[PDB]
Protein backbone atom coordinates (compact mmCIF):
# COMPACT_ATOMS: atom_id res chain seq x y z
CA UNK A 1 0.00 0.00 0.00
CA UNK A 2 1.99 3.80 -1.22
CA UNK A 3 -0.73 5.61 0.89
CA UNK A 4 -0.77 3.68 4.67
CA UNK A 5 -3.39 6.58 6.06
CA UNK A 6 -6.49 7.92 4.77
CA UNK A 7 -6.18 11.29 5.18
CA UNK A 8 -8.98 13.47 5.12
CA UNK A 9 -7.98 17.28 4.65
CA UNK A 10 -9.91 18.51 8.36
CA UNK A 11 -7.51 16.03 9.84
CA UNK A 12 -5.39 18.13 12.82
CA UNK A 13 -2.00 19.36 11.35
CA UNK A 14 0.58 17.41 12.96
CA UNK A 15 4.08 18.98 12.22
CA UNK A 16 5.09 16.24 10.30
CA UNK A 17 2.88 14.43 7.87
CA UNK A 18 0.05 17.15 7.97
CA UNK A 19 1.77 20.44 8.21
CA UNK A 20 1.71 24.15 7.09
CA UNK A 21 4.54 24.94 4.19
CA UNK A 22 6.16 27.40 2.20
CA UNK A 23 8.23 27.01 -0.40
CA UNK A 24 11.71 28.48 -0.38
CA UNK A 25 12.32 31.61 -1.93
CA UNK A 26 8.28 32.77 -2.24
CA UNK A 27 4.41 36.76 -1.43
CA UNK A 28 3.14 33.06 -0.55
CA UNK A 29 1.37 32.64 2.92
CA UNK A 30 1.47 28.71 3.84
CA UNK A 31 -1.17 26.38 2.94
CA UNK A 32 -2.07 23.39 4.08
CA UNK A 33 -0.44 20.28 2.91
CA UNK A 34 0.35 16.33 3.45
CA UNK A 35 2.61 13.79 2.87
CA UNK A 36 1.31 10.77 1.58
CA UNK A 37 4.21 8.68 0.97
CA UNK A 38 8.69 9.15 1.71
CA UNK A 39 9.81 12.32 -0.53
CA UNK A 40 6.45 12.99 -1.64
CA UNK A 41 3.46 15.77 -1.19
CA UNK A 42 -0.42 17.14 -1.58
CA UNK A 43 -1.19 20.63 -1.44
CA UNK A 44 -5.14 20.47 -2.01
CA UNK A 45 -5.31 24.10 -3.49
CA UNK A 46 -4.62 25.90 -7.09
CA UNK A 47 -1.35 26.78 -7.99
CA UNK A 48 -1.01 30.52 -7.07
CA UNK A 49 2.13 30.13 -5.44
CA UNK A 50 4.86 28.38 -7.99
CA UNK A 51 5.24 31.01 -10.73
CA UNK A 52 4.90 34.93 -10.01
CA UNK A 53 3.42 35.58 -13.23
CA UNK A 54 0.44 33.50 -12.31
CA UNK A 55 -1.07 34.56 -9.01
CA UNK A 56 -4.96 35.34 -10.73
CA UNK A 57 -7.64 32.72 -11.44
CA UNK A 58 -9.66 34.26 -13.52
CA UNK A 59 -9.09 34.17 -17.40
CA UNK A 60 -6.35 35.86 -19.27
CA UNK A 61 -7.41 38.11 -22.56
CA UNK A 62 -9.26 35.85 -24.96
CA UNK A 63 -7.20 36.80 -27.32
CA UNK A 64 -4.33 35.31 -25.05
CA UNK A 65 -6.57 31.64 -24.61
CA UNK A 66 -5.51 28.47 -26.17
CA UNK A 67 -8.29 26.45 -28.02
CA UNK A 68 -7.97 23.62 -25.54
CA UNK A 69 -8.45 25.42 -22.27
CA UNK A 70 -10.73 25.85 -19.34
CA UNK A 71 -11.51 27.86 -16.71
CA UNK A 72 -13.04 27.94 -13.53
CA UNK A 73 -12.36 30.31 -11.00
CA UNK A 74 -14.12 28.60 -8.21
CA UNK A 75 -12.58 25.16 -8.78
CA UNK A 76 -11.21 23.74 -5.78
CA UNK A 77 -11.74 26.51 -3.16
CA UNK A 78 -14.31 24.73 -0.54
CA UNK A 79 -13.40 21.74 2.02
CA UNK A 80 -15.24 19.45 0.57
CA UNK A 81 -13.56 19.90 -2.89
CA UNK A 82 -10.28 19.75 -0.91
CA UNK A 83 -11.13 16.87 0.82
CA UNK A 84 -12.46 14.74 -2.46
CA UNK A 85 -9.00 15.81 -4.11
CA UNK A 86 -6.73 14.63 -1.50
CA UNK A 87 -9.04 11.66 -1.71
CA UNK A 88 -8.69 11.39 -5.48
CA UNK A 89 -5.32 12.20 -5.75
CA UNK A 90 -4.39 9.31 -2.88
CA UNK A 91 -7.15 6.75 -5.00
CA UNK A 92 -4.86 6.94 -8.35
CA UNK A 93 -1.78 6.64 -6.38
CA UNK A 94 -2.97 3.09 -5.56
CA UNK A 95 -4.16 2.51 -9.03
CA UNK A 96 -0.81 3.39 -10.19
CA UNK A 97 1.19 1.49 -7.33
CA UNK A 98 -0.95 -1.64 -7.64
CA UNK A 99 0.75 -2.54 -11.30
CA UNK A 100 3.97 -3.85 -11.15
CA UNK A 101 5.15 -1.13 -13.95
CA UNK A 102 3.46 1.60 -11.63
CA UNK A 103 5.63 0.31 -8.67
CA UNK A 104 8.83 0.66 -10.30
CA UNK A 105 8.04 4.17 -11.85
CA UNK A 106 7.25 5.76 -8.35
CA UNK A 107 10.09 3.22 -6.79
CA UNK A 108 12.58 5.06 -9.44
CA UNK A 109 11.35 8.88 -7.95
CA UNK A 110 11.34 8.31 -4.44
CA UNK A 111 15.26 7.21 -5.23
CA UNK A 112 15.40 9.55 -7.52
CA UNK A 113 16.89 12.72 -5.16
CA UNK A 114 18.05 16.16 -6.70
CA UNK A 115 21.56 16.32 -6.53
CA UNK A 116 23.27 18.04 -3.47
CA UNK A 117 25.14 20.36 -6.50
CA UNK A 118 24.92 23.55 -4.20
CA UNK A 119 28.21 24.17 -2.90
CA UNK A 120 30.68 26.92 -5.24
CA UNK A 121 33.83 24.94 -3.53
CA UNK A 122 34.97 21.33 -4.95
CA UNK A 123 35.62 19.90 -1.38
CA UNK A 124 31.75 20.46 -0.38
CA UNK A 125 28.46 18.64 -1.24
CA UNK A 126 25.71 21.16 -0.14
CA UNK A 127 22.33 20.74 -1.09
CA UNK A 128 19.79 23.17 -3.25
CA UNK A 129 17.48 25.14 -1.15
CA UNK A 130 14.70 24.96 -3.51
CA UNK A 131 14.78 21.62 -3.39
CA UNK A 132 12.97 21.49 0.10
CA UNK A 133 10.06 22.94 1.51
CA UNK A 134 9.32 24.76 4.93
CA UNK A 135 7.29 23.05 6.94
CA UNK A 136 5.77 25.77 9.63
CA UNK A 137 5.68 25.60 13.61
CA UNK A 138 9.78 28.62 13.50
CA UNK A 139 10.14 26.43 10.32
CA UNK A 140 12.11 23.70 9.65
CA UNK A 141 13.52 23.04 5.84
CA UNK A 142 13.15 19.25 4.50
CA UNK A 143 13.97 18.00 1.16
CA UNK A 144 11.13 16.15 -1.12
CA UNK A 145 11.16 14.97 -4.60
CA UNK A 146 7.28 15.78 -5.94
CA UNK A 147 4.56 18.05 -5.17
CA UNK A 148 0.92 17.34 -6.81
CA UNK A 149 -0.56 20.40 -6.17
CA UNK A 150 -4.65 21.86 -7.45
CA UNK A 151 -4.24 23.71 -11.45
CA UNK A 152 -3.54 27.70 -11.74
CA UNK A 153 -6.24 29.17 -14.37
CA UNK A 154 -6.12 27.08 -17.01
CA UNK A 155 -7.28 24.16 -15.65
CA UNK A 156 -6.78 21.40 -17.69
CA UNK A 157 -2.85 22.81 -18.63
CA UNK A 158 -0.86 20.06 -16.14
CA UNK A 159 1.86 21.82 -16.03
CA UNK A 160 5.18 20.75 -13.82
CA UNK A 161 6.75 23.14 -12.45
CA UNK A 162 10.36 23.57 -10.55
CA UNK A 163 13.33 26.03 -9.28
CA UNK A 164 16.62 26.27 -10.85
CA UNK A 165 22.08 25.46 -13.46
CA UNK A 166 19.34 24.09 -15.72
CA UNK A 167 18.56 21.09 -13.34
CA UNK A 168 15.91 19.18 -14.94
CA UNK A 169 18.37 19.18 -18.38
CA UNK A 170 21.77 18.91 -16.20
CA UNK A 171 21.59 15.18 -14.77
CA UNK A 172 21.01 16.74 -11.50
CA UNK A 173 17.12 16.69 -11.31
CA UNK A 174 14.88 19.33 -8.95
CA UNK A 175 11.78 19.03 -7.30
CA UNK A 176 9.02 19.08 -9.20
CA UNK A 177 5.28 20.20 -8.49
CA UNK A 178 3.52 19.21 -10.96
CA UNK A 179 -0.61 21.03 -11.35
CA UNK A 180 -3.13 18.44 -11.77
CA UNK A 181 -6.59 17.56 -11.07
CA UNK A 182 -8.55 13.85 -10.28
CA UNK A 183 -11.84 15.48 -10.57
CA UNK A 184 -11.95 16.42 -14.64
CA UNK A 185 -10.77 14.06 -17.61
CA UNK A 186 -10.78 14.56 -21.05
CA UNK A 187 -12.76 12.06 -24.00
CA UNK A 188 -11.47 10.93 -26.98
CA UNK A 189 -12.72 8.72 -29.88
CA UNK A 190 -12.42 5.42 -30.48
CA UNK A 191 -11.57 5.00 -34.29
CA UNK A 192 -7.95 6.62 -34.76
CA UNK A 193 -9.11 8.44 -38.04
CA UNK A 194 -11.99 10.34 -35.92
CA UNK A 195 -9.62 10.88 -33.09
CA UNK A 196 -6.79 12.52 -35.30
CA UNK A 197 -9.47 14.39 -36.59
CA UNK A 198 -10.08 18.33 -35.71
CA UNK A 199 -13.70 18.40 -37.15
CA UNK A 200 -15.50 15.22 -35.98
CA UNK A 201 -16.08 13.27 -33.05
CA UNK A 202 -17.67 14.03 -29.43
CA UNK A 203 -15.77 12.33 -27.21
CA UNK A 204 -17.25 9.01 -26.50
CA UNK A 205 -14.62 7.56 -24.25
CA UNK A 206 -13.21 9.26 -21.05
CA UNK A 207 -9.38 9.27 -20.41
CA UNK A 208 -8.72 6.92 -17.36
CA UNK A 209 -7.41 10.07 -15.08
CA UNK A 210 -4.71 7.08 -13.64
CA UNK A 211 -3.07 7.18 -16.96
CA UNK A 212 -2.96 10.99 -16.94
CA UNK A 213 -1.48 11.01 -13.69
CA UNK A 214 1.13 8.49 -14.93
CA UNK A 215 2.03 10.10 -17.41
CA UNK A 216 3.00 13.14 -15.55
CA UNK A 217 4.94 11.44 -13.44
CA UNK A 218 6.77 10.10 -16.24
CA UNK A 219 7.77 13.63 -17.18
CA UNK A 220 8.76 13.86 -13.57
CA UNK A 221 10.85 10.94 -13.55
CA UNK A 222 12.93 12.26 -16.24
CA UNK A 223 12.99 16.02 -14.58
CA UNK A 224 14.09 14.49 -10.93
CA UNK A 225 16.81 12.50 -13.39
CA UNK A 226 18.21 15.82 -14.90
CA UNK A 227 17.21 14.30 -18.64
CA UNK A 228 14.40 16.16 -20.08
CA UNK A 229 14.47 17.16 -23.43
CA UNK A 230 14.80 20.62 -24.43
CA UNK A 231 11.12 21.69 -25.22
CA UNK A 232 12.36 23.49 -28.34
CA UNK A 233 13.46 20.39 -29.70
CA UNK A 234 10.44 19.42 -31.51
CA UNK A 235 8.87 16.88 -34.63
CA UNK A 236 7.02 19.63 -36.62
CA UNK A 237 4.31 17.01 -37.67
CA UNK A 238 4.23 15.59 -41.14
CA UNK A 239 2.08 12.86 -40.36
CA UNK A 240 -1.51 14.51 -39.88
CA UNK A 241 -2.89 16.27 -42.43
CA UNK A 242 -3.99 18.83 -39.93
CA UNK A 243 -1.63 19.37 -37.33
CA UNK A 244 0.90 20.47 -40.56
CA UNK A 245 -2.51 22.46 -42.01
CA UNK A 246 -2.14 24.14 -38.06
CA UNK A 247 1.18 23.79 -38.11
CA UNK A 248 0.98 21.69 -34.91
CA UNK A 249 4.53 21.46 -33.38
CA UNK A 250 5.21 18.57 -30.24
CA UNK A 251 8.36 18.19 -28.43
CA UNK A 252 10.37 15.26 -28.11
CA UNK A 253 9.94 15.43 -24.46
CA UNK A 254 6.31 14.34 -24.91
CA UNK A 255 6.89 11.88 -27.99
CA UNK A 256 8.85 10.19 -25.81
CA UNK A 257 6.53 10.07 -22.57
CA UNK A 258 3.81 8.67 -24.73
CA UNK A 259 6.00 5.96 -26.13
CA UNK A 260 4.56 3.26 -28.54
CA UNK A 261 4.64 4.07 -32.39
CA UNK A 262 5.20 8.09 -31.40
CA UNK A 263 8.57 7.69 -30.15
CA UNK A 264 9.75 6.23 -33.66
CA UNK A 265 9.44 10.10 -34.67
CA UNK A 266 12.79 10.64 -32.82
CA UNK A 267 15.03 9.73 -35.10
CA UNK A 268 17.93 7.55 -34.45
CA UNK A 269 20.53 10.35 -34.54
CA UNK A 270 18.95 13.04 -32.42
CA UNK A 271 18.35 10.35 -29.66
CA UNK A 272 22.13 9.30 -29.46
CA UNK A 273 22.62 12.90 -29.54
CA UNK A 274 20.29 12.97 -26.44
CA UNK A 275 21.68 10.20 -24.61
CA UNK A 276 25.48 10.97 -25.21
CA UNK A 277 24.64 14.14 -23.75
CA UNK A 278 23.06 13.22 -20.59
CA UNK A 279 25.91 10.27 -20.46
CA UNK A 280 28.43 12.61 -20.23
CA UNK A 281 25.83 15.05 -17.34
CA UNK A 282 26.19 11.67 -15.04
CA UNK A 283 29.67 12.02 -15.67
CA UNK A 284 30.13 15.11 -14.16
CA UNK A 285 27.96 14.06 -11.36
CA UNK A 286 30.19 11.02 -10.58
CA UNK A 287 33.44 13.75 -10.39
CA UNK A 288 31.61 16.13 -8.51
CA UNK A 289 31.08 13.47 -5.95
CA UNK A 290 34.94 12.06 -5.94
CA UNK A 291 36.04 15.57 -5.26
CA UNK A 292 33.73 16.24 -2.02
CA UNK A 293 35.38 15.77 1.16
CA UNK A 294 33.19 17.19 3.43
CA UNK A 295 29.24 17.26 3.66
CA UNK A 296 26.97 20.45 4.70
CA UNK A 297 24.25 20.68 6.99
CA UNK A 298 23.29 18.52 9.68
CA UNK A 299 20.76 15.65 7.90
CA UNK A 300 23.04 12.82 6.48
CA UNK A 301 26.83 11.75 6.93
CA UNK A 302 28.72 12.38 3.44
CA UNK A 303 29.08 8.90 2.45
CA UNK A 304 25.16 8.36 3.34
CA UNK A 305 24.45 11.04 0.60
CA UNK A 306 27.36 9.58 -1.78
CA UNK A 307 25.93 6.37 -1.37
CA UNK A 308 22.42 7.73 -2.31
CA UNK A 309 23.57 9.14 -5.38
CA UNK A 310 25.32 6.14 -6.19
CA UNK A 311 22.07 4.28 -5.97
CA UNK A 312 20.33 6.50 -8.08
CA UNK A 313 22.25 7.29 -10.98
CA UNK A 314 23.43 3.61 -11.16
CA UNK A 315 27.24 5.17 -10.40
CA UNK A 316 29.86 2.55 -10.11
CA UNK A 317 32.67 2.80 -7.64
CA UNK A 318 36.09 1.08 -7.14
CA UNK A 319 38.17 -0.57 -4.53
CA UNK A 320 39.24 3.25 -3.88
CA UNK A 321 35.74 4.50 -3.06
CA UNK A 322 36.36 6.44 -6.58
CA UNK A 323 32.52 6.73 -8.51
CA UNK A 324 32.23 6.36 -12.28
CA UNK A 325 30.10 6.11 -14.89
CA UNK A 326 29.79 2.34 -16.98
CA UNK A 327 28.11 2.92 -20.01
CA UNK A 328 26.29 -0.45 -19.85
CA UNK A 329 24.71 0.84 -16.53
CA UNK A 330 23.66 4.52 -18.08
CA UNK A 331 22.12 2.75 -21.11
CA UNK A 332 19.92 0.87 -18.35
CA UNK A 333 18.86 3.24 -16.00
CA UNK A 334 18.00 6.02 -18.79
CA UNK A 335 16.64 3.07 -20.82
CA UNK A 336 14.42 2.43 -18.12
CA UNK A 337 13.17 6.28 -17.16
CA UNK A 338 12.36 6.81 -21.16
CA UNK A 339 11.42 3.72 -23.00
CA UNK A 340 9.79 1.18 -20.26
CA UNK A 341 7.65 4.31 -18.78
CA UNK A 342 5.61 5.20 -21.04
CA UNK A 343 2.18 6.28 -21.27
CA UNK A 344 1.42 3.34 -24.21
CA UNK A 345 2.91 0.97 -21.41
CA UNK A 346 0.44 2.11 -18.60
CA UNK A 347 -2.58 1.62 -20.86
CA UNK A 348 -0.98 -2.03 -21.29
CA UNK A 349 -1.04 -2.52 -17.51
CA UNK A 350 -4.30 -1.19 -16.84
CA UNK A 351 -6.24 -2.92 -19.42
CA UNK A 352 -8.01 0.38 -20.50
CA UNK A 353 -9.25 2.35 -23.61
CA UNK A 354 -7.11 5.18 -24.57
CA UNK A 355 -6.13 7.30 -27.33
CA UNK A 356 -3.83 5.77 -29.34
CA UNK A 357 -1.07 8.69 -30.07
CA UNK A 358 -0.52 11.75 -28.89
CA UNK A 359 -0.86 12.96 -32.27
CA UNK A 360 -4.66 13.50 -31.67
CA UNK A 361 -7.29 16.30 -30.86
CA UNK A 362 -8.60 16.61 -27.63
CA UNK A 363 -12.79 16.20 -28.44
CA UNK A 364 -13.98 17.14 -24.51
CA UNK A 365 -13.28 17.70 -20.95
CA UNK A 366 -15.64 16.11 -18.48
CA UNK A 367 -16.11 16.51 -14.88
CA UNK A 368 -15.98 13.07 -12.26
CA UNK A 369 -15.90 12.03 -9.41
CA UNK A 370 -13.84 8.91 -8.77
CA UNK A 371 -13.96 9.04 -4.61
CA UNK A 372 -16.97 6.90 -4.02
CA UNK A 373 -16.30 3.05 -4.34
CA UNK A 374 -19.46 3.07 -6.82
CA UNK A 375 -17.55 4.91 -9.36
CA UNK A 376 -14.28 4.25 -9.74
CA UNK A 377 -11.71 1.80 -8.32
CA UNK A 378 -8.04 1.24 -7.39
CA UNK A 379 -7.67 -2.07 -9.28
CA UNK A 380 -10.69 -1.49 -11.84
CA UNK A 381 -11.10 2.36 -12.69
CA UNK A 382 -14.16 3.12 -14.25
CA UNK A 383 -14.93 -0.16 -15.49
CA UNK A 384 -16.35 -1.87 -12.31
CA UNK A 385 -15.73 -5.61 -11.58
CA UNK A 386 -19.31 -8.04 -12.05
CA UNK A 387 -21.31 -5.27 -12.75
CA UNK A 388 -22.39 -4.20 -16.69
CA UNK A 389 -19.68 -1.73 -16.91
CA UNK A 390 -16.85 -4.51 -16.45
CA UNK A 391 -16.71 -5.22 -20.35
CA UNK A 392 -15.65 -3.51 -23.27
CA UNK A 393 -14.46 -0.64 -21.46
CA UNK A 394 -18.31 0.26 -20.62
CA UNK A 395 -17.35 2.33 -17.51
CA UNK A 396 -15.22 4.84 -19.65
CA UNK A 397 -18.42 4.69 -22.14
CA UNK A 398 -19.63 8.68 -21.52
CA UNK A 399 -23.07 7.48 -23.47
CA UNK A 400 -23.79 3.93 -21.22
CA UNK A 401 -21.34 5.48 -17.86
CA UNK A 402 -23.75 8.67 -18.58
CA UNK A 403 -24.09 9.29 -14.96
CA UNK A 404 -20.47 9.64 -14.05
CA UNK A 405 -19.44 12.55 -16.53
CA UNK A 406 -20.45 15.72 -17.19
CA UNK A 407 -19.61 17.43 -20.48
CA UNK A 408 -17.83 20.70 -19.47
CA UNK A 409 -16.48 21.95 -22.87
CA UNK A 410 -16.52 20.77 -26.62
CA UNK A 411 -13.50 20.86 -28.35
CA UNK A 412 -14.17 19.63 -31.82
CA UNK A 413 -14.44 22.48 -34.29
CA UNK A 414 -12.85 25.37 -32.50
S1 LIG B 1 5.32 17.41 -16.28
C1 LIG B 1 6.07 18.31 -17.66
C2 LIG B 1 5.08 19.29 -18.27
C3 LIG B 1 3.75 18.63 -18.60
C4 LIG B 1 2.85 19.44 -19.56
C5 LIG B 1 1.47 18.77 -19.67
C6 LIG B 1 1.62 17.46 -20.45
O1 LIG B 1 2.25 16.52 -20.08
N1 LIG B 1 0.98 17.36 -21.72
O2 LIG B 1 1.17 16.17 -22.47
ZN1 LIG C 1 3.06 15.33 -21.51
Amino acid sequence: QFVNKQFNYKDPVNGVDIAYIKIPNVQMQPVKAFKIHNKIWVIPERDTFTNPEEGDLNPPPEAKQVPVSYYDSTYLSTDNEKDNYLKGVTKLFERIYSTDLGRMLLTSIVRGIPFWGGSTIDTELKVIDTNCINVIQSYRSEELNLVIIGPSADIIQFECKSFGLNLTRNGYGSTQYIRFSPDFTFGFEESLEVDTNPLLGAGKFATDPAVTLAHELIHAGHRLYGIAINPNRVFKVNTNAYYEMSGLEVSFEELRTFGGHDAKFIDSLQENEFRLYYYNKFKDIASTLNKAKSIVGTTASLQYMKNVFKEKYLLSEDTSGKFSVDKLKFDKLYKMLTEIYTEDNFVKFFKVLNRKTYLNFDKAVFKINIVPKVNYTIYDGFNLRNTNLAANFNGQNTEINNMNFTKLKNFTGL
